[PDB]
RNA sequence: GCUGCGGUGUGGAAGGAGUGGCUGGGUUGCGCAGC
């Protein structure tokens, strides 16, 4: 599971 | 691979989910949780 580490509205990129 | 919670702050105590984010911590860092 190596992708979005992290959810909701703009948290998580880069 | 995807998604939820201003829940976290060398401001987080007078705010949000980025209609401030090429103005910073931050190519949205950090924590927790779900598929
Ligand atoms: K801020
Ligand atoms: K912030
Ligand atoms: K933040």
């Amino acid at each position: 599971g190596d992708g979005r580490r992290r959810g909701g509205g703009g948290r998580g990129q880069g």
